[PDB]
């Protein structure tokens, strides 16, 4: 008796998805390759629509103790600082869109994630190498030589997915034009120039881009990561480090703002983009996936995370309807209740102007995610 779920994957996505199952009274256990818990020295954007989410999951408040709240989103030209958008954040999206827009460090947002997991249901080490759906149920095989069983598996394993391999075989090669470099600043060197450093600002050009914001209500770090054209990645690590030479030959014409940001950098690594990304897969049998395994996407807005963790919480809403007996039914009202919202995310990636004008982004932030009719 008692039916079980594995989820494969302990970022954003899996560990929200563990915590929201739980809490709906599901037996669920996370199986997550890396060694250890890493906390990313990255921020992250959380809109309004995800931040209801975490209210469901009892952390809401914590996280608006953490973060940085900005007042506006501005989009600037690169070379001139010219405001092309100036989009309302703060209390406004408080009253407009029903929750905050915050920006906050990544690494300690995914820890206090992982620890609303209950003790001794998330397990480090355990990289999936084969997964097999028997048919009424599913056997997974770990690298370290141990294996699983459960009822269904999630697919939380991002966009190197073992499962969506196991489903799909081996995907075609996807090569990397485009990198993003990442770093935190503090110091006297954030104090010098605090004057000019807005809370959350995206600085354009023609090819290329640096965002930038804080990454907690103290405003004494402050995070920038770059979208810039790179030859083809070839080096073994997830990342390499950068320099400032590298980035200011980047970023050679942009507003002395940009330029100061560079200057006080102590450490820049540089991280691969992809060129391309395959269409999404939903489910399949026993399996469902989210997040990045299921719709892999280019960067461009900034919502991955964020749509991972309303597939997670949808994912759970469907579950919560038909059960896990009946994992074939939540496995299809999932799909019908997300894709047409991922659709919508895909094309505006696809025209890379999100926020680029001053355009309405009530769709994205004021999505009500649980006032949704499952139909
Ligand atoms: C430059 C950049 C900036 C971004 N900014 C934002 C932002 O501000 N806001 C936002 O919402 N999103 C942002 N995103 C998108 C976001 O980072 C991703 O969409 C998000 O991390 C997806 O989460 P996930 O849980 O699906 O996958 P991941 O975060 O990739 O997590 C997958 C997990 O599965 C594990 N795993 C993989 N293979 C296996 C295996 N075989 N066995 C076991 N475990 C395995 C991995 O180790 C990992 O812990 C940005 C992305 C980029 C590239």
């Amino acid at each position: 008796g008692r039916q079980k779920i594995a989820i494969v994957g302990a970022g954003l996505g899996g560990a929200a998805a563990a915590t929201l199952l739980q809490q709906a009274g599901f037996d669920v256990e996370v199986f997550e390759q890396a060694p250890a818990f890493t906390r990313l020295g990255a921020g992250i954007q959380i809109g309004p629509n995800v931040m209801k989410i975490f209210r469901r999951m009892g952390l809401e408040q914590k996280l608006e103790l953490m973060g940085s709240h900005p007042d506006f989103w501005f989009s600037r030209d690169g070379n001139t600082g010219d405001y092309l958008s100036r989009i309302p954040l703060g209390e406004f999206a408080r009253r407009e869109y029903g929750a905050a827009y915050i920006t906050i460090h990544r690494g300690d947002l995914h820890a206090l994630q992982i620890e609303a997991i209950q003790p001794g249901t998330v397990h480090f080490g355990k990289r999936l190498e084969k997964i097999v759906d028997e048919g009424d149920q599913v056997r997974l095989d770990f690298a370290d030589g141990t294996h699983t069983v459960a009822d269904i598996v999630i697919g939380a394993d991002g966009i190197h997915s073992k499962i969506r391999e196991e489903l799909l075989g081996a995907e075609a090669p996807i090569y990397s034009g485009w990198v993003a470099h990442r770093a935190l600043i503090r110091g006297v060197n954030l104090a010098q120039h605090a004057d000019v450093f807005e809370p959350c600002v995206k600085w354009w050009s023609e090819d290329r881009h640096m965002m930038v914001y804080y990454t907690t209500g103290k405003r004494d770090e402050y995070y920038f990561v770059t979208g810039v054209p790179h030859e083809a990645w070839d080096f073994q690590g997830a990342f390499v480090d950068s320099s400032q030479e590298e980035m200011r030959a980047a970023f050679e014409g942009y507003h002395p703002t940009v330029q100061k940001l560079i200057d006080a950098t102590e450490s820049i690594t540089k991280w691969p983009l992809r060129n391309r990304n395959p269409l999404p897969l939903w489910s399949r049998g026993r399996l469902v996936l989210l997040g990045d395994a299921c719709h892999p996407m280019k960067p461009h807005m900034a919502q991955g995370a964020c749509m991972a963790i309303e597939d997670a919480a949808m994912l759970t809403r469907c579950l919560q309807e038909t059960g896990l007996s009946d994992h074939r039914t939540a496995f299809a009202l999932y799909e019908a209740n997300r894709k047409e919202r991922a659709s919508q995310v895909q094309s505006v990636s696809n025209a890379n102007t999100w926020l680029y004008s001053q355009e309405d982004p009530a769709w994205v932030y004021g999505y009500d995610l649980y006032g949704q009719q499952l139909e």
